[PDB]
C-alpha cells in the first residue's frame, strides 16, 4: 500500500495513456529469460520504468526493465520487461506497484510469468509449470502488498487468493498444450515465493517440498496478490531453470549460471505458448 | 518496542487513571464482531483511542475502535473494541501498545478474542476454540512485538511462550462449558497467526494443517506475547467464522461476507461465555 | 545491505588494520556463554565495538560486546565477543556487517557458535551440534542480509547456500571429535534460526521438529549467509543448551535460566574442541 496514493497511480496511468496510442487489456510480467516475449509484440512502444512518473526505477538491470506495449496475438498487451523483486530492496508496494496501474490502463488480465527451482521430483529442468496455486511465505510473516490501509478503490480489505488462477484460463492453457500437441505436458503445480536472493539449502528445500510447494521463486505472488485485489484475471507459468533438494551428495547444488533451462530454447517455448494463449483470454468485447 | 518509552506508557496509564474513576483488572480485547461485550459492562466509560494520549489511533473503522470500561460479571474490566492489526500498517510495537498500557493501570488478567478460520476438520463454523496454543508465523521471521532493546521493567529478554494461555483458566473454561451445559463442546486448539490482509488459498490452508494449526487469523498472537512479557494471565477463545482446505472443487472457498459464523448468533454466545469466566478469574483479592 | 556502503566496509577494515599489527585469517563468532574462548587468545588486542568506525555498538552488553584479536592454535584470530541479534533491534546489515569487515581484513574462514535449543530427540542438553545444515526462517520472508542491490565486489546476487557449511571443516570436524576420544559424539544437525526474542511454545517446536530442524536460535544464519556470499569458509557449532516439544505436561518448559548446559563446564568443551579445531583450517600458505 504504502508510499504510492490513489492520484500517485491514477498520474502515472494517466501519463502513459496520453504518452501512447495503445489501451492494453492483457499486462504481461516477464520472468527472468522470457523477456524475448517482447519481441514478439507489434506496433509496440517502448517506455523506460524511468521514464515513468512514479514508476519504480530499477536497481541495476534498468537495460532488460523496460514496459513495452504494442499487440499480442490479437491482444493489446503491456509487458513489462524485467519485473522487480523484494530481494533487490523494493518494499512490497513498489514491486506491486505496475499491476496498480495496469488496472487503471484497463488491463483486465494478468499473465505473470517466472523461474523457479524445481522441487517436484516429477519436473525436469526445462519444464513449464502452470502455476495452479502458490504459498506466500513473505506474506505469512507480513510481507504481503496489500498490508497498510485498503483503498476500496482498488479492492476489499481481505480479498480471498483461493481462487487466484482462474480456472478457467488454467483449462484453456492444459488445452492450448495439448492442441499443439508437445512434448512434456504442460505442468501444474504450486510456486513457493521465497524472498531472499541467496538459493535455498537442501534443509530448505526439504521444508519446501514437506509444505506443499512444486517450485520456488523470489516474486510473482506480490503481483498475483494484488492483481486479483483488483479483480484481475491472473494466470501465469513457471519455467524451471533448475531444480534440488539432496544433502545425500549435493553433486551439483545448483550456482545460478545453471539457470537457463535450456535457455533460448525453452524460455523460447513458454513464450510462444503465452503468445499462443492471447487467443484464449476472453476479450473485453463479451465475445458473442 | 521501539517508537515508544516507559513514560509513553506511563503517561498514558496516568492520564486514563486521572480520567477514569475505574481501575481495570482484567482487560479484555473484542475481536472482528465480539465488540458486543461491551454492551455488557456497567458503570461503562468509553474512551476514544483517539483521545488517549499515546494510543495509536484507528487507520479506517475508530467508530468499532474505542475502549470501555466498567465492569463484566465482577471483574473491573476494560474492553478495547476493535483492536489493532499488523495488516493495518500499524507497526507489532502499536498493534500490542494497549497491553502494555494495561499492565500499567494494574490489569492482571488479558483474555483476546478473535474470528479464525477453520483448518481443524472437526470443527464446524460457529464453533468457538479456546486458545491452547498459537503458531507465531511473523514471529519466526522477525515480526514479533518484543523485538527491540527489552525493557526489563516490564520483563525479560527471552520470556518464554509455552505457558502462555494459562492452564488454570483454560480448565476452569472447559469446566464452565460444561456447567452451562452447552450443546457442540467448547473447541480447543492452536491458533496459527497469519500477518497478511487477504485470505489464504488452498496451498496455504494446507501447510497450516501440516504445521499444526486449527485456526488462522491476524492478530492475538501479538498482544498474547507482550502481556505474557508483563506477567498477564492470558486466555483467549477464537470464533470460528469459516474453514477450507479443498483444490479439488473449491465449491465456497470463502469470501469474508461468509465470516460471521451465524454473526449475531454465535458471537453473542462466545460473548456471554466470555462474560460468565470473569467469575473463574482470580480475584486480586487473592480470594481466601 | 542497506545504510552501510563499501567505503564503509573500507574505512572500517583499515582503520582496524590500521590499529592492529594483526591481519586476522579466521573470524570467530561466539555464542552465548562461549565468549570465553577470547580468553584462550594470546598476543590479544580487544577493541570496542564502540571504538570503531562503524560497527554497531551493543544495544545492552556492551561489555561482553568486544572484538578481540590474538592468536588460537596457530590461527590468526579474531573474535567477536558479543554477537548482535536481530531482535536486539539490529537490522539483518548490521547484525552481518563485522562478517563484511571480517572479509577486508582479509579473514577467509568463518566459525560462528550459538546457544539453540534442542530440537532433535537424541539431543542431551550440553551436547555440541556440528552445524551441517540450516533453515533461514527469517530469509523466507525477506529477512536476508543480502536483501538490497548486490555488491558485485562482496559476491553474487544469488549465492547459494547449499554448500554453507564446508564438507572438508565437517569432516576434519567430526575426525577430531574423534581423536580427543571424546564422550558423546559430536552431533550434528540443522540448525533454524528463528527471529523473536521470545522462546518457541510447544506447538512452535513441533512446527520446528516437522520442518526438519535440530536445534533452534536466533542469529548464526545472517553471518553464514554473507560470510559465504564473500567466499569465506564457514563451519560452526551449537551448544545445545536446553530443549523442548511437549504439551502433554510441559514440565519444565524452559525459562531461560536453564539455558547454560552445564555452563563453565560445556561452554568450556565447546571451546576448546573450537580452538583445537584451528590446527584443521586451511593456512592460506596453502600447506605443502
Ligand atoms: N528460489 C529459487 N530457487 C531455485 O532453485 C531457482 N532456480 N531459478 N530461480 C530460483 N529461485
Ligand atoms: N486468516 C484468516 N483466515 C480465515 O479463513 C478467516 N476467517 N475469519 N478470519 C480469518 N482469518
Ligand atoms: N530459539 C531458541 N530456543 C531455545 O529453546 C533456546 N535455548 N537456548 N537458545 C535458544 N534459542
Amino acid at each position: 500500500e504504502n508510499g504510492y496514493t490513489y492520484e500517485d497511480y491514477k498520474n502515472t496511468a494517466e501519463w502513459l495513456l496520453s504518452h501512447t496510442k495503445h489501451r492494453p487489456q492483457v499486462a504481461i510480467i516477464c520472468g527472468s529469460g522470457l523477456g524475448g516475449l517482447t519481441d514478439k509484440l507489434t506496433q509496440a512502444q517502448i517506455f523506460d520504468y524511468s521514464e515513468i512518473p512514479n514508476f519504480p526505477r530499477s536497481t541495476v538491470p534498468g537495460h532488460a526493465g523496460r514496459l513495452v506495449f504494442g499487440f499480442l496475438n490479437g491482444r493489446a498487451c503491456v509487458m513489462m520487461q524485467g519485473r522487480f523483486h523484494m530481494y533487490e530492496g523494493y518494499p512490497l508496494w513498489k514491486v506491486t506497484f505496475p499491476v496498480r496501474v495496469f488496472h487503471l490502463l484497463g488491463v483486465d488480465t494478468l499473465v505473470v510469468t517466472n523461474a523457479a527451482g524445481g522441487l517436484n521430483p516429477k519436473f525436469e529442468v526445462g519444464d513449464i509449470m502452470l502455476i495452479r496455486d502458490h504459498i506466500n511465505l513473505p506474506g505469512f510473516s507480513g510481507q504481503n502488498p496489500l498490508r497498510g490501509p485498503n483503498d476500496e478503490r482498488f479492492g476489499d480489505r481481505f480479498p480471498a487468493m483461493s481462487d487466484a488462477y482462474d480456472r478457467t484460463m488454467r483449462q484453456r492453457a492444459l488445452s492450448t498444450w495439448k492442441q499443439m500437441g508437445e512434448q512434456r505436458e504442460l505442468q501444474e503445480g504450486t510456486y513457493v515465493m521465497v524472498a531472499g536472493p541467496s538459493f535455498e539449502t537442501v534443509a530448505e528445500c526439504r521444508v519446501l517440498q514437506k509444505l506443499g510447494a512444486d517450485a520456488v521463486g523470489m516474486s510473482t505472488v506480490p503481483e498475483v496478490i494484488v492483481a486479483r485485489h483488483c479483480g484481475l484475471r491472473v494466470f501465469g507459468f513457471s519455467l524451471i531453470t533448475n531444480k534440488v533438494i539432496m544433502d545425500y551428495e549435493s553433486l551439483e547444488k545448483a550456482n545460478h549460471e545453471e539457470v537457463l533451462a535450456a535457455g533460448k530454447q525453452a524460455a523460447q517455448k513458454l513464450e510462444q505458448f503465452v503468445s499462443i494463449l492471447m487467443a484464449s483470454i476472453p476479450l473485453p468485447d463479451k465475445a458473442s
